[PDB]
Formats: C-alpha cells, sequence, structure tokens
C-alpha cells in the first residue's frame, strides 16, 4: 500500500509540515476574495446631484424626503422648493467611511443597483467553473503544476480587477480570479492529503477549516486598513505572486505519479521526501519493483447518482442540503452593511463564531447523531434569518446577535454535511458524491446574490427566502438515515441492506 511507503519515508515529517503549511497559506486570503464585495462594493449614502446651472434654498430644497426624514437616494425636484426626476446629473456619495467603492466608481445605485449583485454572482460563476475545469486539469497535469498556474492566474486577474477601467472588465477578471481560487482551495486539500498518512487525513481538513476562519479576521483588518477598493482589491491579490514563486518548489504527490503510470516519477518524489525527512536509508531501499508490488492492488460514474434509484434519493436530498447551507450562508455574509453595526466589527464577530460553532457541532454530532445535528443547525439558522427579517432595523444589537447565531449555525451545517455526506454514500461513489455536494453548494452561492436583487422591489424578500430555504432543507434531513455508530457502506448493496 502507498501508506506503508509514506510511513517508510517519514510519515508526518519535516517535508509534510513545510509543504502543507506553504500550500495552505493562501486559504487565508480565500475568505477575503470570496466576500471582498462587502468592502470593495460597499454602499455609502447617496442622493441626486443638483443641476449644474443651479446655485446652491440649498441642497435640501432640491431633495425630496423619505418616510424617515432622510433625503431620497434616487430622486430630486425639477425646481427648487414638486415634480421629481431621477439623478440625471449623477450622485453625491458620502465619503466619510467608504471613500471609493465600485458602487461609487460606476454608479451602481438606483436602477443600476443590481449590477453590484451581478458582479458577485459572476465571481461565484467563476468559482463553479474553476472547480470543474481545473478538477479535470489537475488529473492530467498534476496537482503541483495546476497550483502553480492557479497562483499566477489569481495574482494576475485580481490585480487586473483592481485596475479595471469599467464594470465589464472588473467582472471578467473577478470571474477569472474565482476560477483559479476555487482550484487553489480544491487542490490544496488534494495535494496535502495525498502526502499525508491516512490516519492524519482528518487533521488536514480540520486545519483548513481553521485557516478559512482565520481568513475572515484577516479581511477585517485589511479592509479597515485599506478602505479604497482598488487598493484593497490589489492588496489581497498580489500575495499570490509570492505563492506563485515558491510553488515551483512544491513536490508533486507520488500517489498521482503512480496513478498516471509513472513509477520512476513516483520513486523520485518518494526519495526526495525521504531525503528531506531524514530517512534517506529507507528511501535508498525503494525501487520500481518495490513500488510495483505495493501499489499493484490499489491501482462508479456520476450518472449512477441518478440511474440508481437507491443512490438517487440520497443524491437529491443531499443536493438540497448542500445547496441550502451555501445559499443561506452567502445570503447572510454578503449583507454585512444591513445590520447597522460597523462591518469591520461584524466581520470580526462572524469569524469568531466559527470556533464555538465547530465545537458545539462536534459535541452534538457524536452524542445525538449526524441527522439531528444537521436538522437543528439548518432549522435554527433558518429561524434566525427569518426572525431577522421581521425585527425592525432599529434593533441593531438583537438583529446582529441573531445574524451571528445564524452564521454560526450555518457553519455547523457546513461541518456536519461534509462528514454526513461521506458516511452516507458507498465507497464506490463517495468521492463523486462529495464532489457533487460541493458543486451544489457552489450553485447556491451563485443563486444567492440573484435572490438578493429582489430587495429592489421587496426590501425584506431576500431575508425571507434566505431563511425559508434552510427550514425546508431541515425537513429534508428527516428522510436521511442516521450514520452515527454505523460502519461505512462499501457498495450500493450495503445501502439496501442498511435500509432493510
Amino acid at each position: 500500500a502507498f501508506n506503508d511507503l509514506l510511513k517508510q519515508v517519514g510519515g508526518v515529517g519535516r517535508f509534510q509540515l513545510i509543504q502543507v503549511t506553504m500550500v495552505v497559506a493562501p486559504l487565508l486570503l480565500m475568505a477575503s476574495h470570496n466576500t471582498l464585495q462587502n468592502f470593495t462594493a460597499a454602499i455609502p449614502p447617496h442622493h441626486c446631484r443638483p443641476p449644474a446651472n443651479a446655485n446652491l434654498g440649498g441642497l435640501e430644497a432640491w431633495l425630496p424626503l423619505d418616510k424617515q426624514g432622510q433625503p431620497e437616494s434616487c430622486l430630486r425636484f425639477t425646481s427648487p422648493q414638486r415634480v421629481t426626476e431621477p439623478c440625471i446629473d449623477g450622485w453625491v456619495y458620502d465619503n466619510s467611511t467608504f471613500p471609493s467603492t465600485i458602487v461609487t466608481e460606476w454608479n451602481l445605485v438606483c436602477s443600476h443597483r443590481a449590477f453590484r449583485q451581478l458582479a458577485q454572482s459572476l465571481y461565484m460563476v467563476g468559482v463553479l467553473l474553476g472547480a470543474m475545469v481545473f478538477g479535470y486539469l489537475a488529473d492530467r497535469l498534476g496537482r503541483r503544476k495546476v497550483l502553480i498556474l492557479n497562483y499566477l492566474q489569481t495574482a494576475v486577474s485580481g490585480t487586473c480587477a483592481a485596475y479595471a477601467p469599467n464594470y465589464t472588465v472588473y467582472c471578467v477578471f473577478r470571474l477569472l480570479s474565482g476560477m483559479s481560487l476555487a482550484s487553489i482551495a480544491i487542490n490544496c486539500m488534494t495535494l496535502n492529503v495525498e502526502w499525508m498518512p491516512i490516519h492524519t487525513r482528518a487533521y488536514v481538513g480540520t486545519l483548513i477549516g481553521y485557516v478559512y476562519s482565520l481568513g475572515q479576521f484577516l479581511l477585517a483588518g485589511i479592509a479597515y486598513a485599506v478602505p479604497h477598493w482598488r487598493h484593497l482589491q490589489l492588496v489581497v491579490s498580489v500575495p499570490f505572486f509570492i505563492a506563485f514563486i515558491y510553488s515551483w518548489f512544491f513536490i508533486e504527490s507520488a500517489r498521482w505519479y503512480s496513478s498516471s503510470g509513472r513509477l520512476d516519477l513516483t520513486l523520485r518524489a518518494l526519495q526526495r521526501v525521504a531525503r528531506i525527512n531524514g530517512k534517506q536509508e529507507e528511501g535508498a531501499k525503494l525501487s520500481i519493483e518495490v513500488l510495483r508490488t505495493s501499489l499493484q492492488k490499489e491501482l462508479a460514474s456520476a450518472m449512477e447518482l441518478l440511474r440508481c434509484p437507491t443512490l438517487r434519493h440520497l443524491f437529491l436530498c443531499l443536493s438540497m442540503l448542500w445547496f441550502a447551507t451555501s445559499f443561506a450562508y452567502y445570503g447572510l455574509v454578503m449583507d454585512l452593511q444591513g445590520f447597522g453595526v460597523s462591518m469591520y466589527l461584524i466581520q470580526v464577530i462572524f469569524g469568531a463564531v466559527d470556533l464555538p460553532a465547530k465545537f458545539v457541532c462536534f459535541l452534538v454530532i457524536n452524542s445525538m447523531g449526524r441527522r439531528p445535528a444537521q436538522m437543528a443547525s439548518l432549522l435554527l439558522a433558518g429561524i434566525c434569518i427569518l426572525v431577522n427579517g421581521i425585527i425592525p432595523k432599529s434593533h441593531t444589537i438583537i438583529r446582529t446577535s441573531l445574524a451571528v447565531l445564524g452564521k454560526g449555525c450555518l457553519a455547523s451545517s457546513f461541518n456536519c454535511i461534509f462528514l454526513y455526506t461521506g458516511e452516507l454514500y458507498p465507497t464506490v461513489i463517495r468521492q463523486t458524491g462529495l464532489g457533487m455536494g460541493s458543486t451544489m453548494a457552489r450553485v447556491g452561492s451563485i443563486v444567492s446574490p440573484l435572490v438578493s436583487m429582489t430587495a429592489e422591489f421587496y426590501p425584506s424578500m431576500p431575508l425571507f427566502i434566505f431563511g425559508a430555504v434552510p427550514v425546508v432543507a431541515s425537513a429534508v434531513t428527516a428522510l436521511l438515515p442516521e450514520t452515527l455508530g454505523q460502519p461505512l457502506p462499501d457498495t450500493v448493496q450495503d445501502l439496501k441492506s442498511r435500509s432493510r
């Protein structure tokens, strides 16, 4: 087995530490890139600019007032103070907090407000495309080469977005940045796991969860330090140039070399790692014949998820769970400005709640089971979001606390569904099923900004939709079997025997 060779060349040695750390470091900026528009697309207060030929009755004589006494954002009087007209001459933006965003840069307000959400969706479209395209590319070219390309693409596209001369160019490059960043996240965990012993593989996924949580803190600090969107976009993008330079020194996974029919490449990688780990004597004992015997034994389709009636029910129910969790998650975390508290503080608190959420999810999963944990986390998240849509916006502390609880619950939902999905699918299709679940989540993050556009017509409709979907999904979990205390199924036959 390949695990025996890995233990022979050092187990979790110096090479594993160095390479895993270097590969995992860009996931710190992953959260910044995923939710950057909260700061780069922040919406400052705005109103119509008065006619140029007019002399400032003053500005108040030109602006109709809303029900709360504030000037209207999208209408001005045709004559100084009652015929209203849109902002023909543009808008005046309050620059006290956010001096420059893509909203102020390209006037993404009023009838053009939806372009802000379209840009977010196009980013998530790139994330979806990058998962599929670079998932195939990593298999043909290897994890190391694709990571090298992804770092360069992320650095170049993110920098180009910072220097975009118009909205269209910004969207194109944001989409390209999402393409490579999705591959970075996917191939970071594939490359690191393939170089780690099987009994340490769960720690790799756990460490990645801690890194993403730390990235939310990092975005808060960077955005607060760098308010200007062009500078902010640039500053989270150029670190990937550094990763691109040192990624050349990555060692491709010996397991991928063997699966590609290159044992001499497998041998060279293993001996290099043995040299780094101080196990040169063990590495010098390796040979193509030794590798051939060990990997002889080790060396279904996604359509079977729909062709098999037994696998179809699980796939459909899990797809709803994966979709809803992501759909509600990005519905909530991309609406930071809507809580009335400073977005930097909320971003900090949102990152902090991930840690107790995992601990509480860990406690519930092992005690009650995966199904009640998945049910409760989705149900409570939905209720929290739904109640947030009812409470008036003036109650900032209550609404923010509910949002934090809802965000923590959805983080627990993410933690449970990944573990639940693997124990639900048989070993023949488990990797395909986990990939299809992650795909459904990526679809949810595409749809979520689109639903957010409905706030233009009904201000509270997005929150109701973001809350209703997980509540419905919480009922879907009731159709799933409980996996706590069960052996992992191997074939679809095991699935039917378990049900019987």
